[PDB]
């Protein structure tokens, strides 16, 4: 029952890989199901085109605010946000894949994948999947972040949909 999705990833218009990302909709249905519906567009919007716009070495590397671009924005498939579907799964370590949030129900689009163990966010953000394949262009990614969350490059999800 869990999606496998695949976000397509480069950097100043440089393919850096796919990232394979397993789905726990059998953990967090909704949560499961917003992210796998903006990977696919078939709202008619999604990733495809946004960007990794806060990515810090040795913490994790965060997208999917497809309508500012900066971490202000993004918005889920429900409407501009969503609750806090459970804290079942936990920040375990690298690959982890993890709702941003402003608080307590602000759900949109951003997300994160860890490169570090994240426990300290358990019980405030939702975790909903991990990578399965791609940890290697993950951590390209995070080779181009800073401490401060900015690039160096642009970092694009220049494709994304649904492998099974
Ligand atoms: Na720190």
């Amino acid at each position: 029952a869990n999606p496998l999705v695949y976000l397509d990833v480069d950097a100043n218009g440089k393919p850096l890989g796919r990232v394979v990302l397993e789905l726990k909709a059998d953990v967090v249905p909704k949560t499961a199901e917003n992210f796998r519906a903006l990977c696919t567009g078939e709202k008619g919007f999604g990733y495809k085109g946004s960007t990794f716009h806060r990515v810090i070495p040795s913490f994790m590397c965060q997208a999917g605010d497809f309508t500012n671009h900066n971490g202000t924005g993004g918005k889920s498939i429900y409407g501009s946000r969503f609750p806090d579907e459970n804290f079942t799964l936990k920040h375990v370590g690298p690959g982890v894949l993890s709702m941003a949030n402003a608080g307590p129900n602000t759900n949109g689009s951003q997300f994160f994948i860890c490169t570090i163990k994240t426990d300290w966010l358990d019980g405030k953000h939702v975790v909903f999947g991990h990578v399965i394949e791609g940890m290697d262009v993950v951590k390209k990614i995070e080779s181009f972040g800073s401490k401060s969350g900015r690039t160096s490059k642009k970092i694009v999800i220049t494709d994304c949909g649904q492998l099974s």
